[PDB]
C-alpha cells in the first residue's frame, strides 16, 4: 500500500459527522502554545492572540497495517471527524491561519495543529505592572458532554517581537453543568499571565 | 443502534428545506437569549455590539427513535436538519456565529441549537451612563414563515464579569407584526436588555 | 400534495440559471426599497452606509401547482430559484444580506424575495446637516438583462427611530439607460432618499 | 430551441478550465469612481467597469429560430485569468458574476470592480493632475495563448467623487521574465486625474 | 492531443490530496519570494503588511504526457492538483491571494505556481526609519509534511512608488524539530532588509 491507497481508504472509511467512540468518551488532548499577543485593551478587557491549538484524539476505524507502508499521512480536516471545540469567552470567530490538514497515524491517532488568531474577553487589569495580567481562556466541546468527549491538557515559541512577554501559562481541567440537565461539559481553562515589556 | 445508525436515520428522513409542520399546526420554536458580553456601545449613533447564546428548540417527531438500549442524543450538523429562519429585525450586521454549527437531536424528536452570536444592533443606548441604565430592544422572529407555520415562544448568570457594562434586567415578551399587503402575521420575541456602565 | 411534494416539484422544474420568460415576454420584476437605517454619512467623500429591505417580486408560471387541498405558499432557498441579477449602479460595496436567503413561492408561480441589505453608496450627501437635507439617489436594475428580457417596476414606516438621521421623503422613479455599442435599453429604478441629521 | 436549451447546451459543451484556442481578449476600463487617494503612500482606491470580450466558437448555436444572446454564470464558462500587476488588494466584484454569450460564440463580461493600486499619485492636487498607470494582463497565459487588445473617458464617472478625470489612455504592452523567453501581453491604462 | 485532452488526462491522474513522492524520496519544493510592495509598517506593534510573488515549483511525474505533437504546457486550476501546504510561521493574517489560482503544468511533470500574496507578519520593524533599516524575517515551510516528505529549496519588481526601498533580500534554508517527535520540518528564512526613503 502507497500513500494514495492509505488516503483512498481513509476517505472511504471516515465518518466526519460521527464521533468515533470505542461506550467510552473520545479522549481529546488540547494544548495551546501562544505565538503572539497583538492588541490588548485594558479599558474594554479585550486581547487579540495567536496560538497553535495542538489537538489529538484516536479514530481506530482509520487504522492500517504500516509494516510495509507509510505510518502517517496528511488529510484535509473536511474529510475527518474533528472535535467541536469552542472558547467560551471568544468574541471573534477563530481565524485559522494555516493549511486545514491533520496528520493521521497508522494506529488511528489524529493530530490537528491550527494556528488561530482570535479575540477574547478576559481580565487585562495589571498588564502594565510587574505581576502582569491573567487572561483565562475556557476551551471545551460545544455540544458533546463528558460521556461523549473528555478534554485533557498536557513561551518557547512566543514571538520575541511582541510588545508583551509571557510570565506563566497554566492549563487546568474543569467542568460546566446547566440548570436544565444532568450532562457535564469538560473544558480546559488556560491561564495566560503576561505583561507589557 | 449506534451513533452512526441514528445519524443515517436522521439524514434519510430530515428535509432541511421543509418546515416539519404536524397536520397544519405551526412548529412551536422556543427562543431564549443568554447575554454573554456587551462589547461596544455608542450613545451618539445608538449602536451596540453584543454576544449572546440563542437557545433554540423545536420538535421534529419524524426524527424520533427508541433509545432503551441506544444513545438518547446525537450531534448533527445543522446543514442536515431543518432550522428555523430566525432574524433580528433591528440587526445592522450579519450574525457572526462563533460556535460549531451542530444541533442536538434527542430520541423523542426534540432539536436543540445554541449558537453563540456576535451582532450589532440599532437600539436605544440613551441612559447607559445613568443608574437606571439603557434599554436595548432586540426583535427576533422567522423572516419568511407567518404564525400559521412558525410560532415563537420565549422562556445575567453567564454574563462576562470583565465587560465595562453590567445587566440590570432582561425581559422576553411575545409580539406579532403584519404588513399592509397581506393578512399574514409574523411572530417575534422582543428581548429588552436593561444595562449600564459600571 | 404536502410541503415536501411542492418543494420536490419546484426543485425538478426550477432552472436557477434560466430567466423564466413566458412566450418571449420580458419578466416583470417589482422592486421597492424600505429604508430601515442610515448608519454612516460622510459629507466630504459623499458616501452613505444604509440598511434597506429590498422587496422583490416576479412570476415564474412553470413553478405553479394546484393548491385546492394543499398549502398555497412555501419558503424556498434562493439557490433553488432563478433570481433577478439586480445591482445598484452607484454601490461601492457588495450588498451584505443580513437575513436568511429564502424566497416565498405562491401556488400561482409568484416569487417574493425580501432581503435586508447593508450597502455603501456614492451619492449626493451635501445638505445633510441642513433643514432641507440631502438627496441620495440609488440606481437599481438588471446588470445583464436588457428591457426585452427584464422590466423593472417600482410600487419612514419601518425606519429606526434610534438613527441620528430621519427621512423627509423617498421617491421611486422608473428610468432606462442605453450604451454607445448597442440598441439594447437597461431598465432601472432611481430611488431618491431625502434625509437629514436630527435636531 | 428556448433559453433552457441554449443553457443546457452551454453546460454540455463549455470547458471552463480549457482556453478555447491565441485567444484575442479585448479589455477596456470605464472609471466610475475614485474613492481614496494617498499622496504619501502613492495608493488609489478606484471603481471601474472592466469590459472584457473574447470568442469561444464551441459555444455557438443557430439563432434563426431562438434567442441570439443569453446570460450565463461565469463559473460555467472559460474566463481569461486577467490580473492587475500593481493591484494591492483583491478585486472586489460588486456586480452579479454573469457573462453574455452571443449565438456566434462571442462572450462579453463586464464586472464592476473596486480595487486598490500602487501607482504615481504625485501632482494629484495640481491642475495637471496625477497619472496613475494600471497594468492588466493574463497572469498565466503568454502571448501565443492569449493576446490582450484595448478599445469620452468621463461619460460614466460619478459627479460626486472629490476627483475628476482629465484623460484615460489605453496602450498595448508586453512583459518578459529573466527565466523564460515567453512574453505576457498587457494593457497599460493611464488615468490622468486630479482633485476638484 | 489538444489542450482539452491534456487537461482531462491531468484531472483523471492528479490526486490533489496525495503528495507525489517518487520512490521514498521527498518532493523537492523550490520557494522564492519577490517583494512587490510594503504597505503598512508599525514600529510600535512590530507588524508589516507586504505584497510578494511566491514563486513555487515542484515535480509531479504522474502528470507527465508526450508533447512531441501537442502543447508542452497548460494552465490548471490549483484545486485540480496537489499543492504544497506552505505556511509562514510568523504570519498574523491569512494569505490573501490577489491573482487567479492557476498553476502551469509542463509535459515533463514540472508544476509552477506564482500567487501574488498580501499578508501581515510579526517581525522586527525597529530601525525602519534609520539608514541601516529594519530586517523582517519571514519563515515559510510545509505545515504538515516533515523533511522525508517535503524538502524546501530557495533560489527588481519592487514598486518604485512605495515610500520604502529594499536594501537586501537573503533567502537561507533552515530546519525545525519539536519536543514530541523525531520529525524535522524544512523552512526558508527570507530576510527583508528595508527602510523609509528620503531620510536626511
Ligand atoms: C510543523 C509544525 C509547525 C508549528 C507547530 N507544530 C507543532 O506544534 C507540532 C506539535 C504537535 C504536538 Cl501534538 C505536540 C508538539 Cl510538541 C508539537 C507539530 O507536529 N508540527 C507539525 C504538524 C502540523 N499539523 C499537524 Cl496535525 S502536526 C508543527
Ligand atoms: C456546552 C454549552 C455551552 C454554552 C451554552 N450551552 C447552553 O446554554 C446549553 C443549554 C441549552 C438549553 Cl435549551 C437550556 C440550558 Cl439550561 C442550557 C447547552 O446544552 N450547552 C450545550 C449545547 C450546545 N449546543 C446545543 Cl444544541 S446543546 C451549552
Ligand atoms: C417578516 C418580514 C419582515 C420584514 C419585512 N417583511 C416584508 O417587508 C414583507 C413584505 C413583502 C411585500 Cl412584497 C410587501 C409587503 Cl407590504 C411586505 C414580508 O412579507 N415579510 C416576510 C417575508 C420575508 N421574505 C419574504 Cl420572500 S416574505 C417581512
Ligand atoms: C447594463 C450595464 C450596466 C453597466 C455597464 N454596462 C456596460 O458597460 C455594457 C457595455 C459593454 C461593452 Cl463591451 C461596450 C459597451 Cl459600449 C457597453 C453593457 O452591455 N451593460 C450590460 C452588460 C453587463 N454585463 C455584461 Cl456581460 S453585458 C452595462
Ligand atoms: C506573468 C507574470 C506576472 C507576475 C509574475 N510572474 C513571475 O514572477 C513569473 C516567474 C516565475 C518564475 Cl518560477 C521565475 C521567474 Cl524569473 C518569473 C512568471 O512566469 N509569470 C507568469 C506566471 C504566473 N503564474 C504562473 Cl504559474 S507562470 C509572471
Amino acid at each position: 500500500a502507497d500513500r494514495a491507497d492509505i488516503l483512498y481508504n481513509i476517505r472511504q472509511t471516515s465518518r466526519p459527522d460521527v464521533i468515533p467512540t470505542q461506550d467510552r468518551p473520545v479522549a481529546v488532548s488540547v494544548s495551546l502554545k501562544f505565538i503572539n499577543i497583538l492588541e490588548v485593551n485594558e479599558i474594554t478587557n479585550e486581547v487579540d492572540v495567536v496560538f497553535w491549538q495542538r489537538t489529538t484524539w484516536s479514530d481506530r476505524t482509520l487504522a492500517w497495517d504500516s509494516s510495509h507502508s507509510p505510518d502517517q499521512v496528511s488529510v484535509p480536516i473536511s474529510s475527518l471527524w474533528v472535535p467541536d471545540l469552542a472558547a467560551y469567552n471568544a468574541i471573534s470567530k477563530p481565524e485559522v491561519l494555516t493549511p486545514q490538514l491533520a496528520r493521521v497515524v497508522s494506529d488511528g491517532e489524529v493530530l490537528y495543529v491550527p494556528s488561530i488568531r482570535q479575540r477574547f474577553s478576559c481580565d487585562v487589569s495589571g498588564v502594565d505592572t510587574e505581576s502582569g495580567a491573567t487572561c483565562r481562556i475556557k476551551i471545551g466541546s460545544w455540544t458533546h458532554h463528558s460521556r461523549e468527549i473528555s478534554v485533557d491538557p498536557t513561551s518557547e515559541y512566543f514571538s520575541q517581537y511582541s510588545r508583551f512577554e509571557i510570565l506563566d501559562v497554566t492549563q487546568k481541567k474543569n467542568s460546566v453543568t446547566y440548570s436544565c440537565c444532568p450532562e457535564a461539559y469538560e473544558d480546559v481553562e488556560v491561564s495566560l499571565n503576561f505583561r507589557k515589556k
